[PDB]
């Protein structure tokens, strides 16, 4: 992803949403779009930022029901256009397959959420997930999500996915991660409200990008 | 619920889910409206849904994400006019207690996911699930969901969450689970497919409460 940066657009107003992305466009190459602005704005909002700003496109929908209920949710979502949709592995191995399936069928792509960046993820899913990394190699997931917040963890993570495995990593800024320290483990960070809440978002960018450029 | 029946609206076509929703409305008092209809037809179905059959309207959602996106979630999902919205427990305390806090300001509800139906369920999420439901009470929630498919597991939650708390319980029919079983000790049973992909759902509804009123 173009300077390792992925914008997590989560304004809820489609033209504050097209305004932020449209200012920092020159400093990433892809857009994660998650349920604050679909569910706001619409899912046609995928297909416009992705024919406007010419990024790709990650459905963060964080999947997490049945297998059968995933295959749907999938289904709609690729066809609205995203390139990648992001998948929890806690509902376990069959679940995480519906959304492989699917993605092999619309020639797309599943990020597999491993551990989760805020506090409460200690309660369970930080205690699951090495498993769950595991599951995602044994079922050939190739790109996975995993915590700005805990590095140690970040390391671990990528100790199980191996180096020829995708890692994107949220928790950057505003919840505390480093963009260097990140991307030590990682190969891009995303970043949400230390962009988009800024008085200047391109400013907010571009200072990230050049600390990104000096490692 | 009207007879203990709450239908799960996952066909992802509008006049397919007014058509068997119209059907079966006569023997149900809330409809489950997840993300297979409403990624598909938009959130202004809910309020649809809501105006056209006077039910109570459960978002399906499964909310499973970091405090601060979760409450933008559940604040669009009420605005939307939903009754209620279903969220993981997994996930852990903070990002439960952001969907408790919007539903305090919106006056509305929120359902906690304890262990869910399916397969893989198995393998990370009914370890963590009596300590999920605990957290649950813990944190002053009233409403619960639990797997039809395991009627043993369904005990040990109600024995956990107390009479008092009100539990609701998919996995019927299509998957496995059994209406007067699960009944035993979930106050309502949701189903979807058994009916919503029958010849006749109404039939379908009908024989179903049939089973029910003789418990
Ligand atoms: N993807 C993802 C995800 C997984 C996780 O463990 N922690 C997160 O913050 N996220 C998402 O990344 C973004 C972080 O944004 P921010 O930079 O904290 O404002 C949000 O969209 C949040 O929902
Ligand atoms: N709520 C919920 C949920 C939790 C769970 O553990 N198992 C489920 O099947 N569900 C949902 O209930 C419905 C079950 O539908 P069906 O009766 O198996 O066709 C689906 O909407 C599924 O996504």
């Amino acid at each position: 992803v173009m300077n390792r940066l992925i914008l997590a657009m989560d304004l809820m107003n489609r033209d504050d949403a097209l305004r932020v992305t449209g200012e920092v466009r020159e400093y990433i190459d892809t857009v994660k779009i998650g349920y604050p602005l679909v569910l706001s704005e619409g899912m046609d909002i995928i297909a416009e930022f992705r024919k406007r700003f010419g990024c790709r496109i990650i459905a963060d929908f964080k999947v997490a029901d049945i297998p059968e209920t995933n295959e749907k949710i999938c289904r709609a979502t690729f066809k609205a256009g995203a390139d990648a949709i992001i998948v929890h592995g806690f509902p376990g191995a069959d679940s995480v397959r519906a959304c492989l399936n699917v993605a092999e069928e619309m020639g797309r792509e599943v990020f597999l959420l491993t551990e989760m960046s805020h506090p409460g993820a200690e309660m369970f899913i930080q205690g699951a997930a090495d498993e769950i990394a595991r599951m995602g190699v044994d079922l050939g997931v190739k790109n996975y999500v995993g915590p700005s917040t805990r590095p140690e963890r970040l390391s671990r993570l990528r100790e199980i996915i191996g180096q020829d495995s995708f890692l994107i990593s949220p928790g950057v800024g505003a919840q505390g991660g480093d963009p260097g320290e990140t991307l030590r483990f990682a190969d891009a960070i995303i970043v949400g409200r230390s962009i988009y809440l800024a008085d200047n978002p391109a400013a907010a960018a571009a200072g990230i990008i050049e600390s990104i450029k000096d490692l």
